[PDB]
């Protein structure tokens, strides 16, 4: 039973920024249409494992992401590469199916959101 970790970081100052087709595309495209999505709402901000009673939750999610951050990391041009964003919107898929069970709500709410994530990133420029 523990305390949550710190969220994941968000602004990274010290290293350059580049605004490219592609990472105009995962904020503006991507990460908006899944936020808008009617089951985003969970994946907005990260598991509060002491709000929602989940002792184990940091014990098996090493690698916690969720789309709040990705947001705010697009917003503050955090990536260099659209393949780092990428990473992280498929660690934030792959910890729900690690965390939870076949055919829980949540489970099923992350289906629906990776097939929209594969949709539009299909349509990714360049
Ligand atoms: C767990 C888990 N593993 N990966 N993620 C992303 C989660 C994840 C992330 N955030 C939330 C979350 C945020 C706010 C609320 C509020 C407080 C407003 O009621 C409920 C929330 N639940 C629910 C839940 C609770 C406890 C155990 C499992 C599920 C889901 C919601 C969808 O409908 C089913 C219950 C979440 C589950």
């Amino acid at each position: 039973g523990h305390m949550n970790p710190p969220p994941p970081e968000t602004s990274n100052p010290n290293k350059p920024k580049r605004q490219t087709n592609q990472l105009q595309y995962l904020l503006r495209v991507v990460l908006k249409t899944l936020w808008k999505h009617q089951f985003a709402w969970p994946f907005q901000q990260p598991v509060d494992a002491v709000k929602l009673n989940l002792p184990d939750y940091y014990k098996i999610i090493k690698t916690p992401m969720d789309m709040g951050t990705i947001k705010k990391r697009l917003e503050n041009n955090y990536y260099w590469n659209a393949q780092e964003c990428i990473q992280d919107f498929n660690t934030m898929f792959t910890n729900c199916y690690i965390y939870n069970k076949p055919g829980d709500d949540i489970v099923l709410m992350a289906e629906a959101l990776e097939k929209l994530f594969l949709q539009k990133i299909n349509e990714l420029p360049t």
